[PDB]
C-alpha cells in the first residue's frame, strides 16, 4: 500500500458551492460556465507504481491527467486554458497548482470520511466540491 491509497477509486460529484464564481475568477467565458455548471463527474483516481493518473468524465468534457508527485507537466485544462501543472502531497492532502499567464490557482483534494473533498481556489474565491464514491 502506498502515497495515495485512500484517493484511488471511482468517484461521483454530488455538491458544488462558489463553482461559478470560481470559474468567473478564473476567466472561463459565460457559455462554457453554465454548461460546465451543469456536469456531475465520474472521477477516476488510479495509481500504477510512482504514476497517479486522474481521470474526469462528464457530458461536458473528458480529461485525464497523469502525473508523478513534485514533477511539473503541461495540462490543458477543460476550459481550454493552457497550463504548468504540479502536483504534490501535503500531509495528506493531493494539492494541484496550475500556473499560466502570470495567474495561478490551487485545487486541494483530501479524503474525509468516506467522501473526498475539493477545495478549488483562485485569488480570493473559494469553491468546494464533493465527490462520493461511485
Ligand atoms: O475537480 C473538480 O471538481 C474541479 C477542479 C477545478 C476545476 C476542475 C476540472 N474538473 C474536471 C473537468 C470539468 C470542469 C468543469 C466542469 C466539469 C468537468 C472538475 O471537475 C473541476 O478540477
Amino acid at each position: 500500500s502506498h502515497m495515495c491509497d485512500a484517493f484511488v477509486g471511482t468517484w461521483k460529484l454530488v455538491s458544488s458551492e462558489n463553482f461559478d464564481d470560481y470559474m468567473k475568477e478564473v476567466g472561463v467565458g459565460f457559455a462554457t460556465r453554465k454548461v460546465a455548471g451543469m456536469a456531475k463527474p465520474n472521477m477516476i483516481i488510479s495509481v500504477n507504481g510512482d504514476v497517479i493518473t486522474i481521470k474526469s468524465e462528464s457530458t461536458f468534457k473528458n480529461t485525464e491527467i497523469s502525473f508523478i508527485l513534485g514533477q511539473e507537466f503541461d495540462e490543458v485544462t477543460a476550459d481550454d486554458r493552457k497550463v504548468k501543472s504540479t502536483i504534490t502531497l501535503d500531509g495528506g492532502v493531493l494539492v494541484h497548482v496550475q500556473k499560466w499567464d502570470g495567474k495561478s490557482t490551487t485545487i486541494k483534494r483530501k479524503r474525509e470520511d468516506d467522501k473526498l473533498v475539493v477545495e478549488c481556489v483562485m485569488k480570493g474565491v473559494t469553491s468546494t466540491r464533493v465527490y462520493e464514491r461511485a
